[PDB]
């Protein structure tokens, strides 16, 4: 789809992609995140996240340590290329970001800093 995906998270912890491929042609790439199932937020709640593979662990430590009420991320943190909210079942959120702020010959990485998840909740990011 020209310059979007659209992903799900679901009641058992699983997105329904492992791989994005975003089009250099793209000025700007967008994700349109939703939760199907009937979970709250703060059981099961989901977020999209950005960074390259070598920023994931230190984002998902900082994020799990900052807190619900901070969607589950270091406030300003410099490693994180772009993020949703975090948003529970029958709740939608979307992030736009730049895509000249990828580069080729980098591996990025996209997963849920919610408290465990991003073991099951992750995936790659190509520029294409
Ligand atoms: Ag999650």
């Amino acid at each position: 789809a020209e310059c979007s995906v659209d992903i799900q998270g679901n009641d058992q912890m699983q997105f329904n992609t492992n791989a994005i491929t975003v089009d250099k042609s793209c000025k700007q790439f967008t994700v349109n995140l939703s939760h199907p199932g009937n979970l709250p937020k703060n059981v099961m709640g989901h977020n999209w996240v950005l960074s390259t593979a070598a920023d994931m662990q230190g984002v998902v430590t900082d994020g799990m340590a900052s807190g619900l009420d901070k969607d589950y991320l270091k406030p300003d943190d410099s490693r994180v290329i772009a993020h949703t909210k975090l948003i529970g079942s029958g709740e939608k959120d979307s992030v736009t970001f730049d895509v000249s702020k990828l580069k080729e010959g980098e591996q990025y990485m996209f997963f849920c800093t919610f408290p465990g998840h991003s073991a099951l909740m992750k995936g790659t990011l190509t520029l294409k």
